[PDB]
């Protein structure tokens, strides 16, 4: 006998975001969760997430990265937990090899943003730890950072609740009632109602979406990332080691500084397993390449950080076909509001894509130009059943 303005099913990375900012207006939000925010089941945990501004995705994101940004800055005043962490991000690559660090370049300049370049012995010179070959270039951006997601949607949370947000947690959304002026869910726990709803389920959309007479293409992939034991006198944050994500002939891979003695983290973003997130196996080492795959890149790159594995952790990332997010309205339901296909590289979005969604639960625009995420572009392959 409780109905609500909005629901938020799936309050993660981009729901919890979205919840916080609806609460911080008034608008009377419940939040529902298959577990219990931050967790390790989702695409959020890992402890650590880059942001980076000068975008090698595509100039087009530069907009919402500052806008993000800022909101993240806004965040760590706002709560006790520790939000971010100015490391700086390094991206590098082959000369003239690498789209990834070429868009790179060219977003920084169109959007003049604050970067340095250098190539070949200045990398390895300036940051002790890398080793590149003299072919290599690079684009510094010493403004971006490392944001640590689990504390973000926790934060989020605690202010949207301590606002009036309601959260149900380990409860599983399994179906949707739409209808042109209301919105009900079905859960094992109850079924809810509102005016509005928001659909953030990560890679469950993958299997949930249907349920919304929506077929479009998302496949979620197993990414793991490994922390090692590294030579704290170089890869230490205190000595200013970067946040990176850089491409060589076999991919792309990110890293992180270690934090406190925490160790170097690694992940390769190129290659992970096609999986379903019911049935995706969250133990790391089960496959060889995991681990192996991972010290390819360290003993040829960043040779004092190969050392003994100090933890292990698997999450997922849910791709589009050009790889590129789904924020949009339902195209045949004006009250419901999806995201998904954040692709491996949406947490640092997520403060920015909160705030959108809340502008298109409410008011079915946003001030935000999310032209490139509609939900009706073609390389997306979207259609109904
Ligand atoms: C996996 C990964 C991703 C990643 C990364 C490293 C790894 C190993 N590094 C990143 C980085 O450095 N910078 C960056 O910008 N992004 C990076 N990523 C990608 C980013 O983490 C993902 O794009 C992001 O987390 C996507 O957010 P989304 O909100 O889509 O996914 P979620 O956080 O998993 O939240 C989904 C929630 O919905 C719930 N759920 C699922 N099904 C249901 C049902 N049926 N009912 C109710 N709730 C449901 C989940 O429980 C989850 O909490
Ligand atoms: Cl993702």
């Amino acid at each position: 006998s409780t109905h609500f303005d909005v629901i938020v099913v799936g309050a993660g990375s981009m729901g919890m975001a979205a919840g916080y900012q609806l609460a911080k207006q008034g608008v009377k939000t419940l939040l529902v969760d298959a577990f219990d925010p931050p967790h390790t089941n989702g695409s959020h945990h890992g402890d650590t997430r880059i942001i980076r501004h000068a975008y090698g995705e595509g100039r087009e994101y530069v907009p919402l990265a500052l806008r993000s940004q800022e909101l993240w800055y806004e965040l760590e005043k706002e709560t006790h937990h520790k939000i971010f962490t100015k490391t700086g991000v390094l991206v590098f690559g082959p000369k003239g090899e690498s789209a990834f660090v070429a868009e790179t370049m060219e977003a920084a300049k169109e959007h003049s943003l604050t970067v340095d370049l250098l190539e070949g012995d200045e990398i390895n010179k300036r940051w002790p730890g890398i080793t590149v070959p003299e072919n290599y270039n690079a684009i510094f951006e010493p403004n971006s950072g490392v944001l640590f997601s689990e504390n973000c949607i926790r934060a989020y949370r605690e202010l949207a609740e301590a606002r009036g947000a309601k959260v149900l947690t380990h409860t599983r959304v399994e179906d949707f009632d739409i209808s042109p002026d209301s919105v009900k869910i079905e859960t094992a726990n109850g079924s809810y109602t509102a005016d509005k709803l928001i659909v953030s389920m990560g890679a469950w959309n993958s299997k949930l979406l249907s349920k919304l007479n929506l077929d479009i293409p998302l496949q979620p992939y197993r990414q793991v990332v490994g922390f090692f034991e590294s030579d704290e006198s170089k890869y230490s944050n205190d000595i200013d080691f970067p946040g990176f994500m850089v491409e060589v002939p076999n991919g792309i891979y990110y890293g992180f500084p270690s934090f406190g003695g925490c160790g170097l983290k690694l992940g390769y973003n190129t290659f992970g397993q096609k999986i379903d997130p019911d049935t995706i196996n969250r133990e790391f080492g089960v496959y060889p390449e995991d681990e192996s795959n991972l010290r390819a890149f360290l003993e040829e790159y960043m040779p004092g950080a190969n050392g003994e594995l100090k933890r292990g952790a698997v999450c997922m990332y849910t791709k589009t076909l050009d790889e590129h997010f789904i924020i949009d309205l339902h195209p045949e339901h004006s009250n419901v509001v999806i995201a998904a296909g954040f692709s491996g590289h949406g947490f640092k979005f997520s403060s920015g894509v909160g705030e959108v969604l809340s502008q298109l639960a409410l008011t079915g625009k946003t001030e935000h130009d999310i032209s490139i995420f509609s939900i009706n572009r073609p390389a997306l392959k979207e259609s109904l059943q």
